[PDB]
Parts: C-alpha cells; sequence; structure tokens
C-alpha cells in the first residue's frame, strides 16, 4: 500500500511549486523534506503520497478533550503512516509515537531585526520596550510553558499575560512581524529557521545569542508502526552518508539571498 | 536486580575521584556520564553498578570472526545491561543494539598544538610535513574509512598506510601525541572532548575550524532490554529539564582551568 506522509507547509521544508497547478501529486511541492521523503522512501523501498497536515499544526494534546491535533494526531489516529517535516522530538510526543534517531540537530533562538539592543533571552527577560513572542502551538512556545528556569520561566509569564498576543500562527507571520516592528518585536523559533531567514531578502534579520536548548528533529511513525526500524535505518545512514549536510546547504546556503 | 553499567575511562565522563582509595563502589568514580547514570537509575527506578569496560574499547566489529568487542560487546553477548558513556549512536551499532535518543551533539573535529599552521580538514590533506590520525575502535576512524568526500577520503588513504601508526589507543595517548610533538601531529577527535581539553592546562592546544559532521551519544541497551523504554523517556526527559545543559556546564566550563 502507498505510505501516507504527514508533512507542514513550512520554508524551506515543504513549499508548493511555481507551477504547481500544472503538476500532480508529490510533483506539486518542493523543499529539504521533500528530498528527504523521496530518499528514506527509495532506502526504505516503499510508495507514498505526500499530504499537507490538515489544520496545519505540528502536534499537541488539548488537556480536557485529551485529542492530539496536527502531524501527531494524524499518525495518532492513523490518517497518516509516517511523519516527515521539521517536527521535534519531545518526550510528550514519544509516549504517543516513535521518532527516528535526529536527523537535524537544533535549537530555540532570538531572532531580531537589525539593530535591536538585544544579545540574550537574559536581555529579553530584563526589559519590556521591545515584545517577543513564539509560534504559537508547537514544541517552541511548550518549552517556555513548562521550563522552570529563572529566566525562561520570566519570559513564559510575560508572553502568557501580553495583550495583544505575542504569538504568531506561523513562522512567515512571526518574521513579517519582526520585520514591521522597527526593532519592537523580537521572535523566539528554532535556530536552523533562524538562519533560514537571515539568508533571505530583505537580509534585515539576525540570530543573536545562543541556543536556549538543544534538540533534534526526527521522522515520526505510529506506535507499532512496520515502518520504524527501517526509517531509523535509513536516517543513520544517509546521516553518515553526508546527504542531510548536503540538503542543508542546497535550501539553506546553496540558494542563500544575502 | 542490580543493573550492571558499562562505560569508560575518559575524561571529563568517567574519571576516578582524587580520594578514591579511602572509598568504593560507585563512589570511586565522578564526570558527566557518572551524574548521568545516578540520574537515569533515579528516574528508571533501579540499582547499579559501574564497571569499566574490559578491553577499555567503544565497540568494533571483527571483519574476520564477526565478535563485537568494546562496550558494544559487552551489550550484545550480556555481559553488561547498559552502557552509559560517551558512545556515538551509528547505523552499525544500531543494527546490533538500542540507543536512546542522544543527550549530547557533538561532531569530528581537529585538534592542534598552537601556532601549528592548521586552520581545517582541507590544510591537513593539501601537505605531509605535519601528521595527524584518530583514535582506534571508534566511530571517527570509521567515518573517514568509510568517507567518499574528497577531502576526507584523501585523508585516509594517507592515514591507512602512515608509517609510523598514527592511530592511538585512547584520547589521552592522542591528546599527550599533539603536546609533544612540537606541532608535527594534529588530532582528529570529537568536538566535546576537544573543547574540554583545549580548557584544561597546559593549555597549549586548540580547537581548529567545524566539526566534520553531526552526531550524538545515546545510552545503549541490548536489544529486546526490558530497560530500553524507560531509558530512552529519562534521556527525553533530563535534556527537557535542562539537567544535560547543567552537567556540561559544570563538568566543561565550571572547571576549566584556561
Ligand atoms: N518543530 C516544532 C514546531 N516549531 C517550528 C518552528 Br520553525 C518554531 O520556531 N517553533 C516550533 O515550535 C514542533 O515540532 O512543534
Ligand atoms: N564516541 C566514539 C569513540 N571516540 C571517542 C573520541 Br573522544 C574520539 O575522538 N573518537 C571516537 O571515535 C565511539 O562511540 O566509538
Ligand atoms: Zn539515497
Ligand atoms: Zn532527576
Ligand atoms: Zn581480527
Amino acid at each position: 500500500k502507498t505510505v501516507v506522509v504527514t508533512t507542514i507547509l513550512e520554508s524551506p521544508y515543504v513549499m508548493m511549486k511555481k507551477n504547481h497547478e500544472m503538476l500532480e501529486g508529490n510533483e506539486r511541492y518542493e523543499g529539504y523534506c521533500v528530498d528527504l521523503a523521496a530518499e528514506i522512501a527509495k532506502h526504505c523501498g516503499f510508495k507514498y503520497k505526500l499530504t499537507i497536515v490538515g489544520d496545519g499544526k505540528y502536534g499537541a494534546r488539548d488537556a480536557d478533550t485529551k485529542i492530539w491535533n496536527g502531524m501527531v494526531g494524524e499518525l495518532v489516529y492513523g490518517k497518516a503512516d509516517i511523519a516527515i517535516a521539521p517536527l521535534t522530538i519531545t518526550l510528550v510526543r514519544e509516549e504517543v509515537i516513535d521518532f527516528s534517531k535526529p536527523f537535524m540537530s537544533l535549537g530555540i533562538s532570538i531572532m531580531i531585526k537589525k539593530g535591536t539592543p538585544i544579545e540574550s533571552a537574559e536581555d529579553l527577560s530584563k526589559q519590556t520596550e521591545i515584545a517577543y513572542g513564539t509560534l504559537d502551538s508547537g514544541s517552541t512556545k511548550e518549552f517556555f510553558r513548562r521550563s522552570k528556569i529563572a529566566v525562561f520561566d520570566k519570559m513564559w509569564t510575560y508572553m502568557r499575560s501580553a495583550e495583544p498576543s505575542v504569538f504568531v500562527r506561523t513562522t512567515a507571520e512571526g518574521v513579517a512581524r519582526v520585520r514591521k516592528s522597527k526593532g519592537k518585536y523580537a521572535y523566539l523559533l528554532e535556530s536552523t529557521m533562524n538562519e533560514y531567514i537571515e539568508q533571505r531578502k530583505p537580509c534585515d534579520t539576525m540570530k543573536v545569542g545562543g541556543n536556549l536548548d538543544s534538540k533534534g528533529y526526527g521522522i515520526a511513525t505510529p506506535k507499532g508502526s512496520s515502518l520504524g526500524n527501517a526509517v531509523n535505518l535509513a536516517v543513520l545512514k544517509l546521516n553518515e552518508q553526508g546527504l542531510l549536510d548536503k540538503l542543508k546547504n542546497k535550501w539553506w546556503y546553496d540558494k542563500g539571498e544575502c
């Protein structure tokens, strides 16, 4: 059976091709995760169909309703067989789905409009003129919600109580907000995304300070999946053979506009 | 049943305390991995005994006998129940044992005396006045042996046939060779180790250039272990709590003497 792959429209991982209306199926998309999916499939020997997650979310469980949304939910309820996206390997998710070893290492980082007088998370927490937030609904927002580290908890208390909301629906929304704030809005996001945006026109944003944490993105499958073992071995083989480094250069730097 | 943990004396992971002669059992040791073992054991709810791997090796498979040595071999043959050490998650090992998600991210790096006219892997391959090598029975030596990247293979053809052997049995021997070679020997090793040594007196070595790859260290258990699942969730929990960063600071920079 054709393997159903759930993914998310997040540049440069998965994007619509310019003439996608002319194309069909898997040919409608391009990106780092599109290239990765084709390779994982080749190495594991399966045919597949890329589908964009219905609710445009990564994956979180609603307390009360107890229902999982996003790509994680698609795997949990059997709507998809595998998730190939910039999906963070977390404990809460690992309890309901399986993840391959990481295909990309990263950490939460700070994005500023060039010139903003901020060089760390401590800087952000110690002031209030410059607003800041995260991508609503993902692991970055959860990192702050769950943190017991003083600086990060102080940051969470401000963000959750901030009005209007400092949280954004999409990365693009966070980046445009940074770009239009005149330095009055900093954005907390995954490092690899920060580095990508730093190489895109108008070349007016930059990553400052070190990463707030260290983690990774993994390929996810439902628990008990027949694909789990092979998918994991494929990720390790691809990393060892240099393909992963090659894909990042391709979508990040080879195509860099700054 | 008390769990037998296999580990390796590699600083600052596992080191015999200064006051060891007046101590017994697990108390004789200190280090990043000693604190880690204690954390894992507390969270997984088990009692353990730290044992230093019989042959002092990480783990590799004998091409002729098909027999696994090192900590890997201790798990494969059932001599040990879990390996808590700076053991790299690799494809060949993943085929015979299980690994938790990485507790540490790293990459192969270059260690030079200081003043040594080398700044990259390319520089090393462009000349022959300065010798260079790696550790044995490890993922680093394997890396160059399996690499197709022009530079890394050119480096391997030199290392393979190098007279005398540029390979060393332990990190200590590699670092000692760099320090006592008047800058005529550069050492290829894992980044975390490189960074640690750079902060240790005589403060005469330094890490140059970027990492040659991206990998991770994991806690290993034999296939089908009743400990595997719990250990993986424990690693994830410890990373998300902020403990793994706390442990690296403590052993790397809080104790740095440069
Ligand atoms: N990877 C996250 C989603 N995600 C993505 C980006 Br880009 C970010 O900046 N923050 C996030 O939480 C997850 O898995 O929830
Ligand atoms: N982590 C490796 C062992 N190891 C260690 C150090 Br330090 C190094 O520089 N190279 C290695 O291969 C393995 O697991 O084989
Ligand atoms: Zn391939
Ligand atoms: Zn604990
Ligand atoms: Zn032999």
